[PDB]
């Protein structure tokens, strides 16, 4: 009886989200319920301290009756819905730039605390009516693993997955989130997913057909990754001018750096924020 359900507002990889009202404070919140060694409660509890204007505020973590509840600030819409609703005309470039600038600040903060997301996608980027955008679900992928199917048996999207993950690397760096964010960036600009794979191999070959099949020159160590096969077809790289029109030259330079194959060479969030693409960044209200 601590929270009143108002309405169901969404479904993530692990559980359902309701808008709720805090009985005793009157505050409106988003309450995620997840069913069911395990360091998940410790690690997720630590995210209550990892506060930033571009990270969804984690108000509380409740473990009771073999369910995990996450109490978050209420935000009104995800980026996937906003992109679908903006399909006819597209999100305006100054708003795209504002959103990427803010998302990079959120990543830079978590990354500075050694915390990775590992599963960024438009569905977990939430916006308000004031012009802010925030990252949701930090910590959940690491705590629980990324399953093939969600709790409601939907396919977990591969579209934003970094190539080192797809090639079976055992160690993920903060670069995995930069890759994902660069995919989201291209999708806002073109109104179409950059790499819409429908299996792990289809995802990898879509990446290869655009960026070129990687070799030891662009990506040292690539031919010794666990899931690398010498039989991969060898596609030549496309020019970014084709990939994301009509992004200007600064956006294209930034995007190419977010999409470097080698996780060691891929631009950091901190470095991306200093990119000349942001020289004229503003905060428009949609
Ligand atoms: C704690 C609530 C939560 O995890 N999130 C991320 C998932 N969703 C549903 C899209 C959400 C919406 C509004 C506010 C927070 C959250």
């Amino acid at each position: 009886e601590n929270f009143q359900k108002v309405e169901k507002i969404g479904e993530g990889t692990y559980g359902v989200v309701y808008k709720a009202r805090n009985k005793l404070t009157g505050e409106v919140v988003a309450l995620k319920k997840i069913r069911l060694p395990s360091t998940a409660i410790r690690e997720i509890s630590l995210l209550k301290e990892l506060n930033h204007p571009n990270i969804v505020k984690l108000l509380d973590v409740i473990h009771t009756e073999n369910k995990l509840y996450l109490v978050c600030e209420f935000l009104h819409q995800d980026l996937k819905k906003f992109m679908d609703a903006s399909a006819l005309t597209g999100i305006p470039l100054p708003l795209i730039k504002s959103y990427l600038f803010q998302l990079l600040q959120g990543l830079a903060f978590c990354h500075s605390h050694r915390v990775l997301h590992r599963d960024l996608k438009p569905q977990n980027l939430l916006i308000n009516t004031e012009g802010a955008i925030k990252l949701a679900d930090f910590g959940l992928a690491r705590a629980f693993g990324v399953p093939v199917r969600t709790y409601t048996h939907e396919v977990v999207t591969l579209w934003y997955r970094a190539p080192e993950i797809l090639l079976g690397a055992k160690y993920y760096s903060t670069a995995v989130d930069i890759w994902s964010l660069g995919c989201i960036f291209a999708e806002m600009v073109t109104r179409r997913a950059l790499f819409p794979g429908d299996s792990e191999i289809d995802q990898l070959f879509r990446i290869f057909r655009t960026l070129g099949t990687p070799d030891e020159v662009v990506w040292p160590g690539v031919t010794s990754m666990p899931d690398y096969k010498p039989s991969f077809p060898k596609w030549a790289r496309q020019d970014f001018s084709k990939v994301v029109p009509p992004l200007d030259e600064d956006g294209r330079s930034l995007l190419s750096q977010m999409l470097h194959y080698d996780p060691n060479k891929r631009i950091s969030a901190k470095a991306a924020l200093a990119h000349p693409f942001f020289q004229d960044v503003t905060k428009p209200v949609p």
